This record gives C-alpha cells, sequence and structure tokens, in this order.
C-alpha cells in the first residue's frame, strides 16, 4: 500500500504525497505531460499516470 512505484521504493509516512491511494515521494512527484516538479494543493494525477497541475493550468 505505502510505496513510491516511481523509483521502486517504499514510502515513509509523514513525506510522501498521495495522489488518491497511489503514494509518491516529494522527489519522485515528476508530471506525465511536461516532466516538471510538482506538489499542488489539489494535484492531478489520473489512471494513466501522475501529472502536474500546472499542465491543466496551461491547458
Ligand atoms: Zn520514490
Ligand atoms: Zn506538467
Amino acid at each position: 500500500a505505502e510505496k513510491c512505484s516511481a523509483c521502486g521504493d517504499s514510502v515513509y509516512a509523514a513525506e510522501k504525497v498521495i495522489g488518491a491511494g497511489k503514494p509518491w515521494h516529494k522527489n519522485c512527484f515528476r508530471c506525465a505531460k511536461c516532466g516538471k516538479s510538482l506538489e499542488s494543493t489539489t494535484l492531478t494525477e489520473k489512471e494513466g499516470e501522475i501529472y502536474c497541475k500546472g499542465c491543466y493550468a496551461k491547458n
């Protein structure tokens, strides 16, 4: 449950940002549209990867 599928390492508890279930490290949170740093309020994440909210702001 508590695992970052990006680096393959497991997550801590009070660090990793959760994208509704699927937990990823703060550093491992990289967009799938543009591919930059991301750590939002709402945060965008689809069932096709994890994105930056900035991508949808532009789009
Ligand atoms: Zn990670
Ligand atoms: Zn992006």
